[PDB]
């Protein structure tokens, strides 16, 4: 319904669910109107199909952080097909539907591996680093002074910080003139092709 090249767009991303926070997550982000991209770990994917197929029915995005979150420079040729297809598998039997995107783990990527994987590959431009403080106010600090049109934030649903940072993110940003947006919707109108890298 928008073109973020009009308007200020940010996508608010999720990494590493899902988990035991990721319905109390998507309950806030329901109550703030507000779409996101989920890159959902293969193995969690098989503990949570109700909760996958809950994302999809409520708007939000799904895409692909392989099977166990290996680096994946490290793996052979038959090991990230295995990352890959059983996550894709994974994703498809519980939700119905297949990622179009992927986040390699770590960040960790290059030309002759992205070649291997059927999706553009989607990094971050922001890092909340929630990961490591797994406090709600510095997430939400660092992903309001770092974010420029067209960001992508990355924040991990594994942690109580994550619920607690989205009221007032997206409060903030929206308060700022953003538009919260999924991948898809973000670069909509913008090349974003497979086996390509984008922040
Ligand atoms: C050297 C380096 O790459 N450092 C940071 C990465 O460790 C970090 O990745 C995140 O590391 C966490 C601890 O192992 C993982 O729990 C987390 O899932 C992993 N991130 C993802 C997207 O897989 C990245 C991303 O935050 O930043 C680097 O600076």
């Amino acid at each position: 319904a928008v073109d973020c090249a009009t308007t200020k767009c940010v996508a608010l991303t999720f990494d590493d669910g899902p988990g035991e926070y990721t319905n109390r997550l998507l309950d806030e982000l329901s109550e703030q109107h507000t779409p996101a991209t989920f890159f959902v770990l293969g193995k969690n994917v098989k503990k949570y199909p109700k909760t996958l197929k809950r994302m999809v029915d409520e708007g939000h995005q799904i895409g692909s952080h392989t099977f166990d979150h290996k680096d994946i420079t490290k793996l052979t040729a038959e090991g990230i097909e295995h990352e890959v297809q059983w996550t894709d598998e994974a994703i498809e039997q519980a939700a119905g539907v297949k990622p179009q995107i992927l986040r390699p783990p770590y960040g960790a990527h290059g030309a002759v591996y992205d070649r291997l994987i059927p999706y553009p590959l989607v990094l971050w431009d922001v890092d909340t680093l929630d990961w490591k403080h797994h406090d709600p106010q510095k997430t939400v600090r660092i992903a309001l002074e770092e974010a420029k049109p067209g960001s992508i934030i990355l924040m991990h649903d594994i942690h109580e910080s994550s619920v607690k940072a989205v009221p007032q993110l997206v409060s903030k940003l929206h308060d700022a003139g953003y538009t919260l947006v999924t991948v898809d919707q973000l670069f909509a109108g913008t090349d974003f092709k497979p086996a390509k890298a984008y922040d």
